[PDB]
């Protein structure tokens, strides 16, 4: 019942060029967020996150998530921040959060984690 629909196809891949770039608000859905750095939660800030997303959806601005792809397309959301907000988010059992996507490179990850960096495929 996933809500299913990139990729078009499997088999006509092959060099597909992508539609320029775009960087804006999307919702990238909560089933493919990659969070390797945990981060103590607190109850008070949660509570009020959770309140602003229940109160009002639109008055909460996105997060920034650094967008990158591995030698074989195989497209990877990795998310540095927001630690709170996935928590109100996952409680709302919502099936997706909104997040600014940012292209990047694979230099730039190492920028970040210049040590525990895996091999993107």
């Amino acid at each position: 019942g996933a809500p299913e629909g990139p990729g078009p196809s499997g088999g006509a891949q092959g060099g597909s060029i992508h539609s320029g770039r775009i960087a804006a608000v999307h919702n990238v859905p909560l089933s493919v967020l990659i969070r390797p750095l945990p981060s103590v939660l607190d109850p008070a800030k949660v509570q009020s996150l959770v309140d602003t997303i229940r109160e009002d959806p639109d008055s909460v601005p996105p997060i920034d998530v650094l967008w990158i792809k591995g030698a074989q397309g195989g497209d990877y959301f990795y998310s540095f921040g927001g630690c709170h907000r996935y928590a109100a988010y996952q409680q709302l059992q919502r099936e997706t959060i909104p997040a600014k996507l940012v292209q990047s490179t694979l230099s730039d990850l190492r920028v970040y984690l210049g040590a525990s960096t895996p091999d993107l495929q």
